[PDB]
């Protein structure tokens, strides 16, 4: 009906930094060879998008941003073998290419097709399917999810369950895998350890829903907002500290409290003092330490590298290290057998018209995760 | 003979820093409950002990540096049950208390009585056992073994088979054991992996023998002393660089050679720069760089948090991530079995008094280890 022909639909546009998106129309070309044209059903706004507004985390603008979410197929380019229209679709902000040194690793994820390092703001070809105005607006990682329909490349696509709950598992295209995998996956967390995370929001609540799911035996969250508190300890946090109550450096506090320092800490807010402060946090000869936030683009930290010498770990990962089409499906399969929650993480949902609101309520501190629908 | 009593013998002192070490008559108390009193008999001479000169490792003086040797028991102590009078032994300057949490931890080495963090420069009751013109002496990380006699408390010693060759076994005291574990324990480099090792001293071959034990298939040697590439060849380098002959950053060379990145990297040399450059020449997504190399006295180092969320693992480790007390006698024995070799990194064998001339070899880049003999 629609294939084969551009698509005239509503699109919400960031034409400069720091200021508020504009709901636009704009003309999303039909899909290529090897492109697939989707239907937004859901996205969630993910402080990393945030981070596209702010200056934080920088790529091409105009843009159209968005990437944590879940759609329909409309229609399929030639030769696309992995989904088919009709199909349920999670877009990936990290594609899986499945040929490069990084897909062939056992253990890498990043793979090199990503548009995070030398960001391009187009689709793998070059080019870019979004128009308004006569001006061609930027692609946000082979994804841009905050328009009624958007254009990814195969390689940024995984067909998930017919049966999903799109206003639900939108959330493992990007805050509840990245919190979990990080837990789970990159750090390891073992059964019966301590571990640290800082910032509660929806990537911290989902590091520490997978450091429960990990065996761990004392989960301290650590935010400068008390309200953040209830729901942390509600998916798993034993305590939570507020840095501002004390007199002393959060991290002597917390090593003081782990009695000598903690087996894994996490840094899931995105700020260099922290960073630092989570590292020191965990045990100097064992400790292992993941840093999950983004910080604020091109900024260095300062540390002092017998903090490694001593022993310790240091790490970070794009997405909890997930091979992203491998792992996105058998996600989804997972929480459809009630293997993990994500409406602890839901607390607004708001028509996709009002994504200025839902921006507005998470720079307030009052939200986790707001869901857009279409 | 001697036990129960003073022993009045030459040490090598160091009474200010910058200074050459001054050859000293000293007095080595008996020991008391728990100490043990060693001969020395081969002590090698490895860059911390000059980094105590330089400044650049910072204990209390004046001292008797020292810290990679083999000796014979004189006498013990009290209480002690591990050793006994005539056995050899090698003294250990990370101790090993078998009961503290990094101790019981299966992955700590970093036992939490060591004199690192806290330079105490005593024996573990805050007490020095030398003294020299009627003024006390400190210790060095409970070792001292710049000393025709040392004093060291039973966690800091650990006895080894009645005839390895002592002016060969001294090595696993430091140097050897630093080097091979942080390759094939801390790192754990992968049969096939490529590898980038950065320093050709004593640790650094060290580092490329474990490399090429653990099957690596490249092992690529950095130094801007080609007088050191020979030698790093012999023991496996496939390739040896030197970045004073390149236009261009030596992490470029090296991620361009490796054809994006190497698996594993070691800053083996001391300096905050090539620390971030050996992070950033390991593959992005899943390399992993070792610190074994130590930097200079309370000096932050500044990178960038995004060379570790793209998947990297930063790690140190101190003495090769080995449990002091157990891994020694172990060592020993492979290298008994013929497991290893200590040869190569034997340049030069000298008599204990000519200590000066030994650390000029060393400064001058002429040699490797130098062993002095007591
Ligand atoms: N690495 C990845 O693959 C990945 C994926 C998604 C998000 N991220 C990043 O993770 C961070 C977390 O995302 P989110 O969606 O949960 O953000 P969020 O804004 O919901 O959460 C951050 C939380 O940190 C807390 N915080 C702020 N300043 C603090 C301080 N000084 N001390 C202690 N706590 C403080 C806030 O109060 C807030 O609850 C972001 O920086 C985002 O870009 C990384
Ligand atoms: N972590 C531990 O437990 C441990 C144990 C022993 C030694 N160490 C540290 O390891 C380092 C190595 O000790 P070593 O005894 O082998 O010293 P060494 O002096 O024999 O070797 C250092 C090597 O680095 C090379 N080098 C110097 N500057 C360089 C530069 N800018 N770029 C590239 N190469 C450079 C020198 O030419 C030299 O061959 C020292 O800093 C020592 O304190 C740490
Ligand atoms: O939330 C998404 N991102 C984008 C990829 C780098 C980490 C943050
Ligand atoms: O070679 C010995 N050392 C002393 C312990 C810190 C690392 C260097
Ligand atoms: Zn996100
Ligand atoms: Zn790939
Ligand atoms: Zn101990
Ligand atoms: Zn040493």
């Amino acid at each position: 009906s629609t294939a084969g022909k551009v698509i005239k639909c509503k699109a919400a546009v960031l034409w400069e930094e720091k200021k508020p998106f504009s709901i636009e129309e704009v003309e999303v070309a039909p899909p290529k060879a090897h492109e697939v044209r989707i239907k937004m059903v859901a996205t969630g706004i993910c402080r990393s998008d945030d981070h596209v507004v702010s200056g934080t985390l920088v790529t091409p603008l105009p843009v159209i941003a968005g990437h944590e979410a879940a759609g329909i197929v409309e229609s399929i380019g030639e030769g696309v073998t992995t989904v088919r229209p009709g199909d349920k679709v999670i877009p990936l902000f990290t594609p899986q290419c499945g040929k490069c040194r990084v897909c062939k690793h056992p253990e890498g994820n990043f793979c090199l097709k990503n548009d995070l390092s030398m960001p391009r703001g187009t689709m793998q070809d070059g080019t870019s399917r979004f128009t308004c105005r006569g001006k061609p607006i930027h692609h946000f990682l082979g994804t841009s999810t905050f328009s009624q329909y958007t254009v990814v490349d195969e390689i940024s696509v995984a067909k998930i369950d017919a049966a999903s709950p799109l206003e639900k598992v939108c959330l493992i295209g990007c805050g509840f895998s990245t919190g979990y995998g990080s837990a789970v996956k990159v750090a390891k967390v073992t059964q019966g350890s301590t571990c640290a995370v800082f910032g509660l929001g929806g990537v911290g609540l989902s590091v520490i829903m997978g450091c429960k799911a990990a065996g761990a035996a004392r989960i301290i969250g650590v935010d400068i907002n008390k309200d953040k508190f209830a729901k942390a300890k509600e998916v798993g946090a034993t305590e939570c500290v507020n840095p501002q109550d004390y007199k002393k450096p959060i991290q002597e506090v917390l090593t003081e409290m782990s009695n000598g320092g903690v087996d894994f800490s996490f840094e899931v807010i995105g700020r260099l003092d922290t960073m630092v402060t989570a590292l020191s946090c965990c045990q100097e000869a064992y400790g292992v330490s993941v840093i999950v936030g983004v910080p604020p683009d091109s900024q260095n930290l300062s540390m002092n590298p017998m903090l490694l010498l001593s022993g310790r770990t240091w790490k970070g990962a794009i997405f909890g290290g997930f091979k992203s089409k491998d792992s996105v499906p058998k996600l989804v399969a997972d929480f459809m057998a009630k293997k993990f929650a994500l409406d602890p993480l839901i607390t607004h949902v708001l028509p996709f018209e009002k994504i200025n609101e839902g921006f507005d309520l998470l720079r307030s501190g009052e939200s986790i995760r707001t869901i857009l629908t279409f």
